[PDB]
C-alpha cells in the first residue's frame, strides 16, 4: 500500500 498503493515501494 505504498505510493502508489503497492508493496514496499514508492513509485
Amino acid at each position: 500500500s505504498c505510493c502508489p498503493w503497492i508493496i514496499w515501494c514508492c513509485l
